[PDB]
């Protein structure tokens, strides 16, 4: 599923992502923007062997087994499809885990070259929160 911006936004305060360790919602739908361009179904692969899984691109190398990534962590305990679904929950409840360790939002790339500093509150423009 290709979600809509406001769609997306909605679904990802739902789930509790709005100002989770502090990141307002505008910086998570940013992440997702550049990460997946808002596709549950996007997978690339880096050159470590791990593979980024979802609209969050959530990588196997820590998070999520995907049986093809040796020496890896599972520290979200699910198969790396899991973060597929056009459910985004368990992507969500992932997410909230990798924002936590340690090093906040910098876990994605694309956040940190991206989104972080910049005016993030207009990814939800329009959108009815
Ligand atoms: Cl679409
Ligand atoms: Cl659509
Ligand atoms: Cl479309
Ligand atoms: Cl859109
Ligand atoms: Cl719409
Ligand atoms: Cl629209
Ligand atoms: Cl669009
Ligand atoms: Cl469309
Ligand atoms: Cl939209
Ligand atoms: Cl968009
Ligand atoms: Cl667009
Ligand atoms: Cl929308
Ligand atoms: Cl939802
Ligand atoms: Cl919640
Ligand atoms: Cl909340
Ligand atoms: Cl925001
Ligand atoms: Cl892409
Ligand atoms: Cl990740
Ligand atoms: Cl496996
Ligand atoms: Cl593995
Ligand atoms: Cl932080
Ligand atoms: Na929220
Ligand atoms: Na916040
Ligand atoms: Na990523
Ligand atoms: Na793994
Ligand atoms: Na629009
Ligand atoms: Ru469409
Ligand atoms: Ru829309
Ligand atoms: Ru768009």
């Amino acid at each position: 599923k290709v979600f809509g911006r406001c769609e997306l936004a909605a679904a990802m305060k739902r789930h509790g992502l709005d100002n989770y360790r502090g990141y307002s919602l505008g910086n998570w739908v940013c992440a997702a923007k550049f990460e997946s361009n808002f596709n549950t179904q996007a997978t690339n692969r880096n050159t470590d062997g791990s593979t980024d899984y979802g609209i969050l691109q959530i990588n196997s190398r820590w998070w999520c087994n995907d049986g093809r990534t040796p020496g890896s962590r599972n520290l979200c305990n699910i198969p790396c499809s899991a973060l597929l679904s056009s459910d985004i929950t368990a992507s969500v409840n992932c997410a909230k885990k990798i924002v936590s360790d340690g090093n906040g939002m910098n876990a994605w790339v694309a956040w940190r070259n991206r989104c972080k500093g910049t005016d993030v509150q207009a990814w939800i423009r329009g959108c009815r929160l």
